[PDB]
This record gives C-alpha cells, structure tokens and sequence, in this order.
C-alpha cells in the first residue's frame, strides 16, 4: 500500500503535526464532518492518482453510472487526436485506463481496484493517461481557459511544462480541466497553518460531489463522509 493507503480514522493524522495548535484545531473540526481518510504518496502525481482511485471506487456496484462513464472513456481518444497527440504514442496509456474501468464493471471489489493503483507500473500508466487527457482538454478549449482563468497566460507552454510531465504539481486549472474532461464532481477541503476558517471549493460550482479530497502540505489525501 505504498501509493494509496488503507483507510484510517481522521484523527490519526494529528500525529503528522504534533504540538501545532492550528493544525490540531482544523483536524478536530474536519473530524466532525468526515469519518475516514486514505493517504497518497507525495511524489508530485498525487492529485491524478487520488482522483482516479477515489472516483472509480465511488462507481463500484452502480451499473447505470458505470455504463455512462465507460461510454465517455471510449470517446477520449478523439479528444487526444483533436489536440494533436498521436494514437501510437497514447495507445499504451489509454489501454491501461480502459482496463481499470472494465475491472470496476467485471470484478467490482475495493481490494482489486486498490491493488491496480498500488502497482507502480499500472498506476503510473493511469496517471500518464490522465495527464495527457487534461492537456488535450485545455488545448482544445484554450479561449475558455484564457477568458475565465488568465487572459495573459501562454496555454501551449503551460500544458507542455506543468501538465504533461510526470511529477508536476497541479493548481486550479488542472483540477477544473480534468473534472470537466471526465464529468467528475469533486470537493477539495483546505487545511493550511494560517489562523483562518476551514474552507472548501466544489468543481464544478454547485455540483453534488462524488469525491472529497484534503489539500494539506501540498498533498491531496482522500476523505470519506
Ligand atoms: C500531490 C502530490 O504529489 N503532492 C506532493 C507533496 C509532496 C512533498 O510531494 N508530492
């Protein structure tokens, strides 16, 4: 369980911040709203890995929702082609992601899904697919990211340097784009060491979330309500 942990009680993370009044206060407050957490490895890939595992975990046993997600995943090669990626170069990454979606349908266990996401090879192939899809989605909608996010930014350079490469950290743009690309609704809870209110953001605004993440020390962990 080196990439995605077993579930633990929320208060188990007090030990990561001993004798810190603000982190203790915020973790205690968090525990009033969430019961359990899974930790993810801090290797620069943790957003993609956490969102992938947690969303597919949320689909287990839901036959209509699996059928609709599989239908969307079958179309994602066309998003990659339209942004200029070549099939022979994304084939290995696409096939790894389609495979774990079929596992959710056919096997349907938590234990089998957690084994794929802790397999360094399968798991890294899944993360690389998610990063190429994020890049394609932004490239194909460059005017939307310039209109709504930053009129001055260089979209192609941003995708090349801060989305495609393994171990590159995410910001709001990547979270928004991968949410939109796979129709995944998520809520991110923010715990920093400033003396402020515990707070959260929903992607997209006003959706009912599938996935809850905790963002703390530049790390995304998985929450359960
Ligand atoms: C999400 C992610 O990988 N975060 C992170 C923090 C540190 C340290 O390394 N990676």
């Amino acid at each position: 369980f080196n990439l995605i942990s077993e579930k633990c009680d929320i208060l188990s993370i007090l030990r990561d911040h001993p004798e810190n009044r603000i982190y203790r206060r915020k973790i205690e407050e968090l525990s009033k709203r969430f019961t359990a957490i899974r930790k993810t490895k801090g290797d620069r890939n943790c957003f993609y890995r956490a969102l992938g595992y947690s969303y597919l975990e949320s689909l287990l046993g839901k036959s209509r929702e699996i059928f609709k997600f599989k239908e969307r995943v079958l179309q994602t090669p066309n998003d990659l082609l339209a942004a200029g990626f070549e099939e022979h170069k994304f084939r290995n990454f696409f096939n790894a992601f389609y495979s774990v979606v079929e596992l959710v349908e056919k096997d349907g266990s938590v234990s089998s899904l957690l084994k794929v996401f802790n397999d360094q090879s399968a798991s890294d192939h899944i993360v690389q697919f998610l990063r190429l899809l994020t890049s394609a989605f932004i490239r194909n909608r460059a005017d939307f990211f310039r209109h709504f996010i930053d009129e001055e930014m260089d979209i192609k350079d941003f995708c090349t340097h801060e989305v495609e490469p393994m171990a590159t950290e995410c910001d709001h743009i990547q979270i928004t784009a991968l949410s939109q690309a796979l129709s995944i609704a998520l809520q991110v809870e923010y715990v920093d060491e400033m003396d402020t209110a515990l707070n959260h953001h929903v992607f997209p605004e006003a959706a009912t979330p599938s996935v809850y993440l905790l963002y703390k020390t530049s790390h995304y962990n998985i929450l359960y309500a």
